[PDB]
């Protein structure tokens, strides 16, 4: 480019910037093309151009002004990639804010949706904000390949959609420009079928939508609703490996963590809403907004010191009592907490407060309600036409059409979404068994095989493999995490090895395993010991999550203290021995509200959590154990550098079965960071109890889930012990330790000690 061109745009003369910035070809070679990339970003000091799904990268140069970058690259096609920005000592990688130049479908865009391949199609489908023929409005379009009419009916012609037909291009999508509206417009798509019969949708990439029971959709002007200021957060994930990091999740059901009042409004972000009330049987609660969230949740959470919250599915849904499962509406955050703006916020100040944000994605299938995608132009458009294949009969639900290239790109697109507008840094898909088997809870007789013979969804497998292959190349860093419950192998290797992609698994059989031990008398645990130490001879065949989730809360499963045997005493000294278990053996860690303070009663989606519990001594101090475990949890590097390594762990004795008692060690790169860990799971104190250790010198008690200022006996070392030349447990060195009654102790050496 001139110097000319390049001073137009510093100084704001040029009459269109997107003639020159973006993506330009340059020329066509015989196998190839030729493009530039081109980017004014004032303040930076370099740039380079990420072709994420190529996995290249390529510098640009500053061209007649030291913010004025170029990049040619030769490519036969550029549809996906990113610009990194580096300012100063920072980085951050961006979408260039002049890759599409126009507010319409292009061929391009067509051609690629039509393959399965437009990862940002969100831009184009749905409403969007723009200017057509020298006049702002409103864009829509929508996918409806078999209809015989689509009209855009909503409040600005009183849902009277003659003059808003739209215009089908390429036989598939629907579109209409209607000037003079604007964002907070509401509309739905009237569609005629085949058969003349005509029906009202929620727009499938709508951005927001009215109140359930109500369905419209509603206009975003998304990239122009708020200011992020996560830059720093952003660019720490992309440059570190979670897997290494502590990853301590607090998992929340947003409609029935804490309800406010419904005799005054909700407020939002710099504003107010009318209130949305829980139930019509408990009228005087209202939910609270993302805003008041931000503001209660984050610093409950940031005080517990959890490195993560995961969220139930925040996908607009129309039941609260599918607990968001059911979507509906995929592309926008639930409006019973207010607006996308607010979302937007709650996930800025979590990344503000050094919190991650994990979304709970639900791509497995939909439900049937008549304004959402089922049957959408009156063909089997979204789900697959055969039942055997498109319905989960026993749930009342469909599963989407994995192999036809558009329903693809909806579900592909959308995870990417959540990413690039909303910021998360996570997802994690639950009963990943629903799509990868094509006799998933059928019959015999009523599925049928895939063309090898075999039960594998072949196209539900290939599409969680490109999710999770895109997801990574764009996002570096995030968390992909599946709970797959029939062992499935590889789930959480990447796809080159014949995995599915995902980081991280929940680990199910510990689950069970540890939840049905706690729950037994303690005199009959020496027969059930397998329980305690199992789960380590497959455990490095995944990467696992231990999670105790909402699900082991509800339908009659009892809360955590509810499991336990006991009197209240060893009731709440099983749960604190069972999480300092769970947050030192092996694993990232997940658990549910509610369990953090002993809740008495099952969690229901319908009510908020009994925080009253928390006025009284003994909720207050197991909220202070998990206080100070988790932050426990973040200070050791034993307990998280090396999880999915042999090196991270070892079994010291746990051949005692009679007594319930088993010791371990964790390592990290540093030996001196190594954890001696002693567990007695019975309410027996033993007074002298040896356990071999590896080096002499003093071990301090660095954590006992006995001290008083967590409800317990106060029994232990009192503060550490020395060890003896006196090998125990084939190791040369041993410590005399006194066990407290139903247990933990954390041991670690200070080889700083005065003898
Ligand atoms: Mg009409
Ligand atoms: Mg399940
Ligand atoms: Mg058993
Ligand atoms: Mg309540």
């Amino acid at each position: 480019i001139s110097a000319d061109q390049v001073n137009q745009i510093i100084y704001n003369l040029h009459h269109d910037p997107f003639e020159i910035l973006g993506c330009h070809l340059l020329e066509e070679g015989k196998n190839t093309k030729k493009w530039v990339v081109r980017a004014y970003l004032p303040k930076a000091e370099a740039a380079w151009v990420i072709r994420p799904t190529e996995r290249k990268e390529d510098p640009m140069n500053s061209v007649h002004h030291p913010n004025f970058f170029e990049c040619i690259i030769e490519t036969p096609e550029l549809n996906h990639y990113q610009l990194k920005v580096k300012e100063g000592e920072h980085e951050k990688v961006i979408y260039d804010p002049y890759a599409f130049s126009s507010p319409y479908l292009t061929d391009e865009d067509i051609y690629l949706f039509s393959e399965g391949n437009h990862h940002r199609i969100y831009e184009k489908l749905g409403a969007h904000v723009g200017e057509i023929n020298g006049v702002k409005g409103v864009y829509f379009a929508v996918w409806a390949p078999n209809a015989r009419n689509v009209s855009v009916i909503g409040d600005f012609n009183n849902w009277d959609g003659r003059e808003h037909q739209m215009r089908k291009r390429n036989y598939t999508i629907w579109e209409l420009f209607v000037p003079e509206i604007g964002s907070g417009t509401v509309y739905k798509y009237e569609i005629k079928n085949s058969e003349g019969h005509i029906y009202e949708k929620s727009d499938p990439y709508g951005f927001y939508r009215e109140v359930r029971p109500n369905t419209a959709s509603i206009v975003v002007d998304i990239d122009n609703i708020y200011q992020w200021h996560d830059e720093e957060w952003l660019e720490k994930r992309r440059n570190s490996d979670p897997l290494k990091q502590p990853v301590s999740v607090y998992e929340v059901h947003l409609g029935s963590w804490l309800h406010g009042s419904s005799a005054e409004k909700m407020p939002l972000l710099n504003g107010e809403a009318d209130p949305v009330i829980v139930s019509e049987w408990n009228p005087g609660a209202r939910f609270l907004s993302y805003y008041e969230l931000a503001e209660k949740l984050i610093p409950y959470v940031k005080d517990m010191g959890y490195t993560h919250i995961e969220l139930l599915p925040i996908a607009e849904h129309p039941f609260d009592g599918s607990w968001g499962y059911q979507v509906t509406g995929f592309y926008s955050p639930t409006s019973r907490f207010g607006r996308p703006e607010d979302f937007m916020y709650f996930v800025d100040k979590c990344h503000e407060n050094g919190i991650g944000v994990i979304l709970d994605w639900v791509p497995g299938h939909f439900p049937k309600d008549s304004h959402g995608l089922a049957y959408f132009d009156g063909t089997h458009l979204y789900e697959h036409a055969d039942p055997r294949i498109g319905e989960h009969k026993e749930w009342g639900t469909l599963v989407f059409n994995y192999g036809r290239h558009e329903v693809r790109n909806f579900l592909v697109a959308n995870v990417l979404f959540w990413f690039d507008k909303y910021h998360v840094d996570g997802i994690r898909v639950d009963a990943v068994a629903s799509m990868l088997y094509r006799n998933y809870l059928r019959k015999e007789g009523e599925w049928i095989a895939n063309e090898y013979g075999g039960d594998e969804h072949i196209e539900a497998v290939s599409f969680i493999r490109e999710v999770n292959t895109l997801l990574f190349e764009y996002f570096p860093g995030i968390l992909s995490i599946a709970e797959e419950s029939t062992e499935w192998e590889k789930v959480s290797r990447p796809v080159y090895d014949g995995g599915l992609g995902f980081n991280l698994k929940w680990d199910m059989g510990w689950m069970h395993d540890m939840l049905d031990y706690f729950n037994i008398d303690p005199y009959f645990r020496q027969y059930h010991q397998n329980n305690v130490t199992f789960s380590m001879a497959y455990y490095y065949n995944e990467n696992f999550m231990l999670a105790l989730s909402h699900d082991e809360i509800v339908h009659g499963k009892s809360n955590m203290l509810g499991k336990m045997p006991g009197d209240e005493w060893q009731k709440y000294a099983n749960v604190r021995a069972l999480f300092t278990y769970m947050y030192t053996h092996p694993g990232k860690k997940t658990m549910f509200m509610s369990m953090e303070f002993g809740q008495w009663s099952e969690w229901n989606v319908w009510g908020d959590l009994e925080w009253h519990l928390l006025q009284y001594e003994p909720h207050q101090q197991l909220k202070q154990f998990f206080t100070d475990l988790n932050a426990l949890y973040q200070q050791e590097p034993a307990l998280y550098t090396h999880d999915f390594e042999y090196h991270g762990f070892e079994w010291i004795d746990c051949n005692d079965n009679t007594h319930s008692v088993v010791s371990f060690l964790r390592r990290s790169d540093d030996p001196n960071d190594s954890l001696v860990v002693v567990c007695n799971f019975t309410p027996q104190p033993h007074s002298h109890y040896r356990i071999g250790v590896p080096e002499a010198g003093y071990y301090v008690e660095l954590f006992n889930s006995d001290a008083k200022q967590y409800g317990g006996s106060n029994m232990g070392n009192l503060g550490g012990k020395w060890a003896d030349e006196w090998s125990f447990h084939n190791k040369p060195y041993s410590l005399d330790l006194c066990l407290p009654p139903l247990a933990v102790l954390i041991l670690k050496l200070d080889p700083t000690k005065v003898p």
